[PDB]
């Protein structure tokens, strides 16, 4: 049993809810929250910008030190950093950004990072300002992630379309 409430069950291991991920993290304090990161961990807007704002910029400060030591992530890659006030850990995952011309086949590699964690609160990778089709992102998630994933969808309209169209 876990703390997640109000989710629709899509499969054995994938759950979905219309919820503001910043507000969901604050309520649940999950072991892992996933950030929709870029390779520079520059959390300016989107999921990254919203989560970073909720940490009072502490996520960005920590991220800048990580990049100064390690250099940029790979598209499809990830790193584990602090969850600050939102979670124990934040898994920063880089899905491909279609608005930069990145290979959408890298979306499966991105979701494979989730399999290193037994339970996660996450957004749909490469959705929103990363430009991918969220219906596609949900299909790749279901077909790739084997651990227990609780997906948060900000847009009520999109949430209802993801559920109604789910095979
Ligand atoms: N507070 C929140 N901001 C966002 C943004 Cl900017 C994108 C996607 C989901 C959420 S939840």
């Amino acid at each position: 049993v876990n703390s997640f409430s109000g989710y629709l069950k899509l499969t054995d291991n994938v759950y979905i809810k219309n919820a503001d991920i910043v507000e969901e993290a604050k309520k649940v304090k999950p072991t892992v929250v996933v950030n929709a990161a870029n390779v520079y961990l520059k959390h300016g807007g989107g999921v990254a910008g919203a989560l970073n704002k909720a940490t009072n910029n502490a996520m960005q400060v920590e991220s800048d030190d990580y990049i100064a030591t390690n250099g940029p992530l790979k598209v499809g890659g990830s790193c584990v950093l602090s969850g600050h006030n939102l979670a124990k850990h934040c898994l920063h995952v880089v899905g491909p950004n279609v608005n930069k011309g990145e290979d959408i086949q890298l979306l499966k590699s991105a979701y494979e990072n989730f399999n290193q964690h037994e339970v996660l609160l996450a957004p749909l990778l490469s959705a929103g300002i990363f430009g991918a089709d969220p219906i596609h992102s949900l299909r790749v998630c279901v077909d790739t992630v084997r651990t227990n994933v609780y997906l948060a969808v900000f847009d009520k309209n999109l949430y209802d379309k993801l559920v109604s169209s789910f095979l």
